[PDB]
């Protein structure tokens, strides 16, 4: 968890940029060299990454970034793995070529990450199509949980700026986060990548977007997206948390609707 200064590189160039920089690099390992990008801030700035590695320090699998460790030294430094395409709605944005497919298979990989982050009983607070990396084309990672809260072994949910367009209507009235509300900013992931990293609710200010939502109205099909995938959308947007699907139940759906697109290609 706590990392050698001396054996990290940091390049000049800045990936990113609210809390500072994150900028590429690699870490010296055992006998291999590993590439890295670093979350770099400029007091309770301090303490939310240090919760931030908390919650990746007990995340392990293959759909979710892993953490490398931490570094006190010009300034607080969170260091990964580096997921080399960057975001999924941006790769999006200037791949329009990227196929139906191959679009349904990184919604699924992403469906996957979100079953363990269930059963391991974290909420992530920030599912958005900008918070998927892409490892490769056909690989992809969920990041960021600097907004992510460990559940209480005797509740379900986790009581609270707002990434609001995609917030359940419980996260709006009540304050309450639950994996159930992960489901629906998956949902809005889901329209994200089908309609190619175009911001959801278009022009809509937050105010808006919950007056939509109660009035029962949702986003429409993005164009070319499989009425397969447009249905599971709609069921992530099941206002009332009781009668939304959990990851479960969502990427069984994804998984099997892939393995029937991957059996059409072949015939
Ligand atoms: C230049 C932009 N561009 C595309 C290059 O053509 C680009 C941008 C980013 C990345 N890669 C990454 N950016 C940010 C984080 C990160 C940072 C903070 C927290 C956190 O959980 C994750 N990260 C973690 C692993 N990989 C990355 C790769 C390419």
């Amino acid at each position: 968890v706590y990392l050698d200064r001396k054996l990290l590189t940091l390049e000049d160039k800045e990936l990113g940029s609210n809390f500072g920089t994150v900028k590429k690099g690699y870490y010296q390992m055992k006998k291999v060299v590993k590439t890295v990008a670093v979350k770099i801030l400029k007091p309770a700035l301090k303490d939310e990454l240090l919760a931030e590695a908390n919650v990746m320090q007990q995340l392990d699998n293959p759909y979710i970034v892993r953490m490398i460790g931490i570094c006190e030294a010009e300034s607080w430094m969170l260091v990964m793995e580096m997921a080399e395409l960057g975001p999924l709605n941006k790769y999006l944005q200037q791949n329009r070529h990227v196929k139906d497919k191959n679009i349904i298979e990184l919604v699924h990989q992403v469906s996957m990450g979100m079953k363990y982050l269930e059963e391991s009983n974290f909420v992530h607070r920030d599912l958005a199509a900008r918070n998927v990396l892409l490892v490769t084309q056909h690989y992809a990672k969920i990041s960021d949980f600097g907004l992510s809260k460990a559940l209480r072994a005797d509740e379900n949910y986790y009581k609270a700026k707002w990434p609001v367009k995609w917030y359940a209507p419980e996260c709006i009235n009540y304050y309450k986060f639950s994996s159930k509300s992960d489901v629906w900013s998956f949902g809005v992931l889901m329209w994200e990548a089908f309609s190619y990293g175009q911001k959801p609710y278009r022009g809509m200010k937050g105010s808006e977007v919950t007056a939509m939502l109660e009035k029962g109205e949702r986003m429409g099909c993005p164009a070319g997206c499989p009425r397969e995938m447009y249905d599971l959308m709609n069921l992530c947007w099941t206002y009332d948390v009781e009668n939304r699907p959990g990851f479960a139940a969502v990427e069984l759906r994804l998984r099997n609707y892939y393995y029937d697109v991957v059996n059409e290609g072949h015939h």
